[PDB]
């Protein structure tokens, strides 16, 4: 089928980076586009789980969503295929140009991964661990939102476990730091943090709380404090993301009208 992949149909140019459990490599895709390639080394995830998932997930197109182009697995390590994102992680995006972007623009980020979790949440997919580090940036400086729902085939405990040392914790819910809870719900929650990754202009959050001191905290109502640039507004949409009850958090279908609401007015 059309989303398998012939190595013979894909060039390594050069080096993007080091990935989760693989190197990510800038190639080209015989009569496509220019691609990003990540080499998964073996035993890092459900592979067979992912091959029977990879067609429904190559569906999932928006513009505001990295696209999954296909899947070389001829041989070990497999290949997965991306549409390439020429600026790289939202994270350093900001982390190497703090004092460049006005508050309008760091909203509009926002309001970019916004977009493609409504229709992620419209779609019933939850992301798990949206943060700024998988937040894409492209053409036109639009942000697009990445590797939504692939934690579900990391085989590493340290990752998955709600208390393994590699677990996502500053992005997590409490239902998903106490009982793995997730839904879209638990993705605002990760949404909020990642505003305030944005405004921050990629601060760490909690940098210097472990992560068994960030469930303390949050479990007795400690929250993230209000980056200098982001508006009160801002701030009381980010506190609405973290509250407690995931029922009582806004549907990202209501965060897009209240964020684009500030933006456009
Ligand atoms: C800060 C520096 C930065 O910019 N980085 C860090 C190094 C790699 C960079 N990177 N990563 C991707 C990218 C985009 C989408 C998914 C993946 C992926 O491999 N999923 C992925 C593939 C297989 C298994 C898994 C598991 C989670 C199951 C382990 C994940 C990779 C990418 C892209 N498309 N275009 C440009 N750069 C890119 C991002």
């Amino acid at each position: 089928g059309k989303w398998v992949i012939d190595p013979s149909e894909l060039t390594f140019v050069q080096e993007i980076g080091s990935g989760q459990f693989g190197l990510v490599h800038l190639g080209y895709w015989l009569n496509k586009d220019k691609v990003a390639i990540k080499t998964i080394r073996e035993g890092a995830m459900s592979e067979e789980d992912f091959i029977e998932e990879a067609e429904v997930m190559m569906k999932l197109s928006h513009p505001k969503l990295v696209q999954l182009y296909g899947v070389c697995l001829e041989q070990a390590p497999i290949c997965l295929v991306f549409e390439f994102m020429e600026h790289g992680c939202l994270s350093d995006y900001l982390r190497t140009q703090r004092g460049l972007f006005a508050a309008e623009t760091l909203l509009g980020m926002c309001l970019d991964v916004c977009e493609g979790m409504a229709y992620l949440e419209e779609a019933c997919v939850i992301h798990r661990d949206l943060a700024a580090r998988n937040c894409l940036v492209g053409e036109n400086q639009v942000i697009k939102v990445s590797d939504f729902g692939m934690t579900r085939f990391v085989l590493d405990d340290q990752y998955t476990s709600s208390t393994g040392t590699k677990f996502p914790v500053k992005w997590a819910s409490p239902e998903v730091f106490s009982f793995s809870r997730y839904s879209s719900k638990s993705d605002v929650w990760s949404f909020g943090v990642l505003m305030w990754e944005v405004f921050s202009e990629g601060k760490i959050p909690y940098e210097n709380r472990s992560n068994s001191e960030v469930v303390e905290d949050i479990s007795t109502g400690f929250r993230l404090y209000k980056p200098r640039l982001a508006s009160t507004h801002v701030y009381q949409i980010m506190n609405h993301c973290w509250r407690e009850r995931p029922e009582d958090r806004p549907a990202f279908s209501r965060l897009l009208r209240q964020l684009a609401e500030i933006a456009e007015s």
